[PDB]
């Protein structure tokens, strides 16, 4: 079932342990949004697996080796030499983070015009992609807008979507198709490696290129390991091969998969587009040989992704996640179902079926759930969804969600009876969960920022 | 039930998960000793809390201020006023760690022919007592050597016991009394605060000293504020500080209760005495301002002791333990009663009742632990006892599985829970040793052992 | 004279001694292009002093205290608050490092067609301005443009320059003015406080705003106290604050006077654009509570803000710099005048005088100094300007000797002076080079040469 | 002449540059004795070379892989197999520093009423072969105890008195030969390797052991390239091994030439002394896979010992130390000659001509150092001489000096130039020094505890 951690604890991090009465005057102080709490004030931050990971002892000895320099940096080659071993591709460019990689990708392989499709999108991929003249296609398979629905690689791409998507508009009018695995969107969906290389073969065909986005890569090969019949006899490090061996490039956010707190890197095989990249690197990032890194996190990142290929480590962290979904869902909690590689999405429209959309039950459970047990969690509903600002109104989405994401490392499986027994035990008086109306609400992004109160 | 861990994980460390054909073939290579076996092969080393501890971010930070000055460096003065503050003591002198502290006591308040008597021994502190020129007495309550009975603050001194020593002896002939928290040699038992300061009274009024080992102060004072009546709304500082009020000093091993991996020093509120230890420790550990200790080290065991006073982390830190013990015997595994603060004891003698004495059934569970789950534990029976005269058969014969602080977390015991839960169901088989190399001195450290 | 370093090495970095055979080859591999010399081979790095810099023991301490959270960290809290009370300015963004500001100010404050004037241009900050619609306009005082003048204050902005760009252009079609201090295209030059009193008035009477280029602020500071007349009194810190009370706002890249290896950020006193700046940073960069930065990353930047305002770091960085630039001045090589805070700039046209401009001399004679010695320098003459045009020929051929912080000692100055001392006692020798690689968009970073 | 720096700095310790003003109150706080100053007030601490040297990055990435086992760690094994390849020594026992091992040596090599014989003595060496029954013979040549006798190897045993020694007593109550290298109460004077030669040669004729200090035997080793014809084209491990193979064993104290912190460890290549040695380290320091030292300690002193086989290092640390004696003795600055490996001795008796030996004038010389410059210096005098119990009067050395000891790779050059120019002003007016008088005397060790006053 659940395996115990394949590690020990080196070092531990302090936190304050304030009482339920302290906390509900944080959450007050905050205007009832998580967003704005205080880190000081939170036993358990489950607010996103984003750059919250704990590093190794091997990563804390490579961050005292950093080699700082402006140009030849070892640290670099040493980057380099294993994301070339481990993803196969040619050359690499580093990165801040993800997002500095898709801004880099997104302005080198779209032209003004041109499609782009993939599996479901992400806020700042879809938002490169747009900003530079490209209009979004989704080609996921249907079964990955059901919540519900438990079956497995729900984000494969839908085949039917992708050859309707090239006869419709045209080879040429499509510029790449964006592969992400796994699909965040979807609630940590895998694909698989048959959608890969079917996904492959099709685009090769009309010489469609291919890229993904591999941030959460390794969750996504533990699922093909795990699930996939054929693959039970390869390494973790055999299975993300073979998954880039479908693809021309690749953006990767660090932050995740390569267990470090900052970093990412863009891949690709293409010598002309790489001679492109290492000219536009240095005008948003810095140098290609540091690409806005300092030297000791380029070597944090080549540490961690290769500690990553452990399957002790990468099974844990994914039966970490799935012990909290199993406990909930076997309390009756109304949880989005398969759970994902990184994060336990609660249905807060089930969860609060008293309290109508208008009233952000999602938001309004989040501020619950810290009050109760310390546990800070992410909003995934109306108020991230935004407003339409041609009309006003808000934007109303199918998923009304609290995401519970964990990162990697950092708790235990005493830390997840934290989270499930605190949700478990608001969910016998869920009736009591009240509403919340917007105080103070911005102009744009109001998921950060907005405050509210009880009605 | 029993708390989550009060911290987050900041740093993890690296571990082997090599297969139990490996370990068989490790603990082979080890001559079934798990003393020699090399820490890269062991997942979960439970073979001591000692210096074995996970410090925090905020003692890491105070690693890289390291004031490595021969003399005045900032480290010691903030060892030295954290302790000032936090025990009472008026001096303190660092120490590399806790048997420094010990051979410089020893040297200084033991007069040759005197008598040193305490709640039990331990092996360090009794041979810097004997190579004095000191005869040990225990005079710990007799319900301390029972590893079956489960009552409360098993490490009490018995007042008849101390009376009579000083009726039949004299107290001109005492040097000291040695009163350990916890007793690490009768299973990590508690000492209450009525026993200190019963003790307390005796003693002065017949001039007699009385120097505390402090080792696992913190885990005993938890005990306290859990156990005994009045304590209830004390904070832990308030007890430590308490505890320490009844004792003239100190001997401290930092290793344990002060969350570091290096590090003790000795307390005393005498000055001619803390004299005589400045003259003494730069012969033996360094000067009086670090004492064998790094600047860093000092720094990173003044932050310790402080997070050791924080109610959740000393609350887990026991309850870990208890976790552990009470799985065990809820699975009907006999072991020593009631739990301590530090680690849990395996009861060999009933584990393996099977198997005689001489047939090493404390060292042939050990090596089995290992081989069935890669756990390593400390034989504490007659292979640790040794033999003075051609072996000495202790009353106690344990197999000890101890916790270091913030390292390991509820599943890893469960790994351990469960293992030795299996093997117990097939106890049986479970096969004596044979003495391969001679037991020169202390055995436990380097013999080697074999049967098939 | 010049201080010694007004603080002890805490750790070393190793280095490889490779002699001057193995440096040649080394060189030829590289293909005489510095920016393709792996840092593993050179003794003596000079090739810039953004993220190079020695951190200190504190600034170490608070990277074991990293608050790694997406929200809400303490580290960015420490950062803000430092920030407003060193600057004065309201509201903070933290950035990757300064180029990252740069894209979110050019954005914020530029509309298409706008002008944006400023003392000199750099290349990340020019090219930000220019994709977002701007014509830059050179305002710099004309004597920032003579390498061998020496004149104190060499960054001032001309006010006839300015006045004549409002009324020429209009104060409507003015973006802002962007100041930088210091100058680093003319040597690292400093700016008075008169003068950006002076421009602050003028400004702001046409409503034009104003913001900084503040990447090496504290060096900018130091001349003040150092050099202007009133200011003998005033610390540092004073300099720093009364320094942006003349501005709307700054873009800060932390990685120079900032005493770190990455960092930045974005300063402003407007809320409306601030409000702008907290949407766009998410686009780029990351949440405004850590802005691409780790929060070990921001802790450390916000420690190395407060160091950087003592006088006698300061003093050192600056006095260290000026001891290369005088001992090369004593023995007649022709340097750019006065030293600036950063590094010393070899005048290179008058170094190969004998050399054509395509000849690549400056190119040329950094090849030859990494040959010579094992420094690496940087080629900023018509290498760097690139060619728009089918090449563009600067006034300035220099090459840069830059300067890390708390990185390099005396002695490393003297192995760098005593080497390019007898480089140019046979300047003669040193050859041109020829282009092998097409100069595509930033030649400087990737073109390799030969000439034997 | 003098090398630049062979390292760069990586990291750098924050100082208090307090003026002259308050250095003088300090001062007279700490009574005038700079035993008692405190670091934070000090800019330029040369009180010892013991456990102040600045690590390397790579010693610092060995701290952060710390086996913190109680037996068995892979640091042990690491720390072990270092000094096994570099020494040549069988069996390693690690101790927390030296004066632990020699604790160990003494107990395990000495009975009762037998002699021991080296070149000079230590202060902690010395006390525990006197506390185990032994009586010490200074065997060093006569040219070692003339202090302006500027000649090489100052160090060597005199054969003659080593010869005269085993026919006045026997080699059967001589317990060893304690050969120390270098010699640091000559004023770090280094031992020549044929000097080490005859001595194993005359020793082995007569089963006499012979049992190394090892604490500055790097510097020792550049001595012998320098200036030992034979030796210009041998590397310092070279060197070091060949010095060690004319030994049974060796103290050793990490905290010097090992360019650490803490640590130390003993050598020996007998087997039953090795056994006897586990036995006896488990009473005093700890087990043998750790002796009182944390793993992480042992890591860095397993690369510490491995980095100070640096010819550039090793060459740079003793030339910055002949530097300050060179600027010194050129402006006419009375110094003991020659310059050792790890300190310059300023001849306190020619500095301060005008005051009596029992005005303490190398006390009052330090003094005046501190509150002129900011350097902490060691009062090498009366004061440390100490007081005969049985009469009550000073002992009164020949040397009254104040030792500037250089900590490894912690100051520059420039360091060295405050240091300098502030003892060369003030020996222009050396005539304004005055005298110190007790204010506070202990019963033993005063140079540590003792206060003084103006006269
Ligand atoms: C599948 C994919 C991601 O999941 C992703 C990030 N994910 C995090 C951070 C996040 C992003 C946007 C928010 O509004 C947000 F509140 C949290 C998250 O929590 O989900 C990125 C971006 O990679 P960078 O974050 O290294 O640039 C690219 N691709
Ligand atoms: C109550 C007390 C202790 O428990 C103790 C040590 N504890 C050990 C380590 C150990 C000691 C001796 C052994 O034969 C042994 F096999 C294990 C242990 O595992 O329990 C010391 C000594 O403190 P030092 O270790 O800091 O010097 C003093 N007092
Ligand atoms: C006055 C100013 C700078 O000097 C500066 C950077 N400085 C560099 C690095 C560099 C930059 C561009 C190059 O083509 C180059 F070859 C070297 C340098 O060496 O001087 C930035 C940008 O700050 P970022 O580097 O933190 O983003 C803004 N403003
Ligand atoms: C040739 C030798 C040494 O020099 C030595 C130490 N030397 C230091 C420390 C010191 C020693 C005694 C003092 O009263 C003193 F004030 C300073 C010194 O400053 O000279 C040791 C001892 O090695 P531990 O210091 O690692 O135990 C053994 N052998
Ligand atoms: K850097
Ligand atoms: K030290
Ligand atoms: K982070
Ligand atoms: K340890």
């Amino acid at each position: 079932n659940y395996p115990a951690e394949p590690f020990r604890i080196k070092s531990v991090e302090t936190v304050s342990m304030i009482p339920r009465d302290e906390r509900l005057k944080k959450m007050q102080e905050a205007g009832y949004n998580t967003f704005l709490l205080n880190s000081k004030d939170i036993y358990i931050d489950l607010l996103t697996d984003s750059g919250t990971n704990a590093m190794s002892d091997k990563q804390w000895a490579g961050m005292m080796m950093g080699d700082e320099a402006y140009a030849g940096s070892e640290n670099f080659y040493h980057l380099e030499r294993t994301v070339q071993e481990l993803f196969g591709f040619k050359h690499i460019v580093p990165t801040h983070q993800g997002r500095g990689a898709e801004n880099l990708l997104s302005q080198l392989a779209i032209k003004p015009g041109q499609y782009v499709a993939g599996n479901m999108y992400f806020t700042t991929t879809r938002y490169h992609q747009e900003k530079n003249g490209a209009v979004f296609v989704d080609i996921v398979r249907d079964e990955a807008h059901d919540a519900g629905l438990n079956i497995a690689f729900k984000g494969d791409i839908d085949l039917k979507k992708l050859q309707k998507l090239i006869d419709e508009k045209g080879a040429e009018n499509i510029a790449y198709i964006c592969l992400a695995v796994t699909v965040n969107l979807a609630g940590g969906q895998p694909v698989s490696m048959a959608n890969m290389r079917a996904v492959r073969e099709l685009t090769a065909a009309h010489g469609i290129k291919v890229f993904y986005d591999a941030t959460r890569c390794v969750e996504n090969a533990y699922f093909i390991k795990e699930q996939e019949q054929g693959f039970e006899n390869k390494s973790i490090a055999e299975i993300v091969h073979e998954m880039f061996s479908y693809a021309d490039g690749c953006t990767m956010s660090g932050k995740k998969d390569c267990l470090v707190n900052i970093g990412g890197f863009l891949c690709m095989n293409d010598d002309e587009m790489f001679s492109s990249a290492k000219e536009l690197v240095v005008v948003y990032e810095g140098m290609p040989s540091y690409g806005g890194l300092a030297g000791r996190d380029m070597e944090a990142m080549a540490i961690g992704l290769r500690e990553a290929m452990q399957y002790e480590y990468i099974e844990h962290r994914v039966k970490q996640v799935r012990y909290l979904g199993d406990k909930l869902k076997a309390a009756g909690v109304p949880i989005v179902e398969p759970v994902g590689g990184h994060a336990v999405f609660l249905d807060a429209r089930r969860f609060c079926e008293h309290l109508t959309q208008d009233e952000f039950p999602a938001q309004s459970l989040a501020a619950s759930i810290y009050v109760e047990t310390g546990v800070r969690s992410m909003e995934r509903g109306i108020i991230s969804a935004g407003r339409n600002n041609v009309t006003g109104e808000h934007h109303r989405p199918k998923l009304e969600t609290v995401r519970l994401t964990i990162p990697r490392r950092v708790y235990t499986y005493a830390h997840m009876d934290v989270v499930a027994d605190g949700i478990i035990k608001l969910y016998q008086h869920k009736e009591d969960i009240r509403g919340l109306k917007f105080i103070y609400e911005p102009k744009q992004l109001r998921a950060f920022t907005a405050r509210f109160d009880y009605i």
